[PDB]
């Protein structure tokens, strides 16, 4: 499947902080979405998930356009997204989390949803953690509760924003292999950093975003020799 955005476009009080950016993620690869703070990634993926209406642009999947569905149709299409910050429920266990979200899976029995709570709980390594609360968790581990708090949902594709952000540097590596999980399991998987180098190592390719414009796409290699790229990080 392919997760498509075209000419997407977003500006806050008369000043357009992402122009013209088009995008694309098929099922099975990591493609990087990456820039300096500032530079608009997280207005992309809400527009592509659907969080702030957009000023222009279409947001498709395979042969569907979605650009009208709300965020949650379009999460029923298959769109998943991890928030930038925080966004576990604080004073939740991880277990009623993680219930949070399957309670929506109308194609689960109660017990097959206790079973998939339960499957992701070990699939993600959290399931000492069943009781704990939210807060109670350091950040790696909240960060793999809210991965699997998506996952809950079977999306698509899943929209990382800022995945390491917070996360300590040993959980860090645990969030990468998540990644390439992930990605094994099938996802499209889109994941966004202003630290080009680190995250560009797990993509397959890669998007550079500068002021709100998409100023190259390639592979690491070809991102990394890419004249526009360095013209912008001189
Ligand atoms: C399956 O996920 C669902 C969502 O559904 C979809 N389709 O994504 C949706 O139903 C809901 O989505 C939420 C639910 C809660 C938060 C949430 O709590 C977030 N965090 C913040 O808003 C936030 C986090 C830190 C922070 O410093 C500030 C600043 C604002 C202040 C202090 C007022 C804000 C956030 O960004 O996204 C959130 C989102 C997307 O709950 C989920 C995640 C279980
Ligand atoms: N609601 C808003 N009102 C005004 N400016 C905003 C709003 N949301 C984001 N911005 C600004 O738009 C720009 C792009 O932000 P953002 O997409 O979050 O960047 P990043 O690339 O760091 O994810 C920044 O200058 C940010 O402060
Ligand atoms: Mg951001």
């Amino acid at each position: 499947a392919t997760l498509t955005a075209k000419n997407l476009a977003k500006a806050y009080k008369g000043r357009r902080v992402v122009e013209d950016v088009s995008l694309t993620v098929n099922s099975g690869e990591i493609v990087g979405l990456l820039g300096p703070n500032g530079a608009g990634k997280t207005t992309t993926f809400y527009m592509v998930v659907g969080i702030v209406p957009r000023d222009a642009g279409n947001i498709i999947i395979d042969d569907d356009d979605i650009s009208l569905l709300p965020l949650h149709a379009r999460a029923r299409r298959g769109i998943g997204y991890l928030p930038q910050e925080a966004s576990i429920f604080r004073r939740l266990s991880v277990y009623d989390n993680l219930m949070a979200v399957l309670q929506i899976r109308d194609d689960l029995s109660a017990e097959q949803r206790e079973d998939r709570a339960n499957e992701l709980m070990e699939e993600f390594h959290i399931e000492h953690l069943r009781d704990s609360m939210g807060q109670s968790l350091s950040g790696g581990e909240r960060r793999r509760v809210e991965i699997a708090r998506a996952l809950a949902a079977n999306p698509k594709f899943i929209l990382l924003d800022e995945p390491f952000a917070g996360v300590d540097p040993i959980s860090v590596i645990d969030i990468k292999r998540i990644i390439e999980h992930l990605r094994d399991s099938g996802l499209g998987v889109l994941i966004t950093d202003h630290n080009v180098r680190e995250t560009l190592a797990v993509c397959e390719r890669a998007y550079i975003v500068s002021q709100g414009h998409l100023i190259a796409h390639g592979t690491p290699t070809e991102i990394l020799q890419d004249e526009h790229v360095k013209r912008v990080y001189l």
